[PDB]
DNA sequence: ACGGCGT
DNA sequence: ACGCCGT
């Protein structure tokens, strides 16, 4: 869920 | 319901 | 009845 | 360096 380098 | 990562 | 990520 | 859900 977190968007940091992947966004799922 | 929801589809944030399984979508059912 | 459902599980996932890369810069 | 990052964590989330509803029909
Ligand atoms: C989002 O909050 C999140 C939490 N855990 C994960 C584990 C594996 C892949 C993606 C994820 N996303
Ligand atoms: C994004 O690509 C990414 C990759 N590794 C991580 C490790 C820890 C927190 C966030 C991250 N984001
Ligand atoms: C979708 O709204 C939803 C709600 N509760 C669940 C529980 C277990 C599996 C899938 C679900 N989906
Ligand atoms: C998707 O794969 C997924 C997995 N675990 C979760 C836990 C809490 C909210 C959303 C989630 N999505
Ligand atoms: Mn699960
Ligand atoms: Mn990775
Ligand atoms: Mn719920």
């Amino acid at each position: 869920x977190a968007x940091v380098x992947a966004x799922v």
